[PDB]
């Protein structure tokens, strides 16, 4: 798996990462976001099935949407309005596992990727 797309963004604004997968076996895998924003404990992000449905994270006030597109092996984080607490690594990761509340675990994951940072600031 390789995560792209990260940078430096003013707050308020938009960015939207990807990562894409390698070989045939794309469409057999959900895939989750998470981050690792410094000084904090690795945080669920996001997840999509593999039928497309998203999974939310207990608190993060819906700005952070998901899509895929399997013809490209690729998946999709959109965030919204950019805060500068939103300064982190974001990774990407793969499981076999259906749409369910255990997409929301780090642990139900079987392949990540290295990340991509995202810098908020004004």
């Amino acid at each position: 798996l390789v995560e792209s797309g990260g940078g430096l963004v003013q707050p308020g604004g938009s960015l939207r990462l990807s990562c894409a997968a390698s070989g045939r076996t794309f469409s057999s895998y959900s895939m989750g976001w998470f981050r690792q924003a410094p000084g904090k404990e690795r945080e669920f992000v996001v997840a999509i099935s593999k039928g497309g449905y998203k999974y939310d994270a207990v608190s993060l006030e819906g700005r952070f949407t998901i899509s895929r597109d399997n013809a490209k092996n690729t998946v999709y984080l959109q965030i919204n309005s950019l805060r500068p607490e939103d300064t982190a690594v974001y990774y990407c990761a793969s499981s076999r596992a259906y749409g369910s509340s255990r997409l929301r675990l780090a642990d139900t994951y079987e392949y990540w990727g290295q990340g991509t940072l995202v810098t908020v600031s004004s």
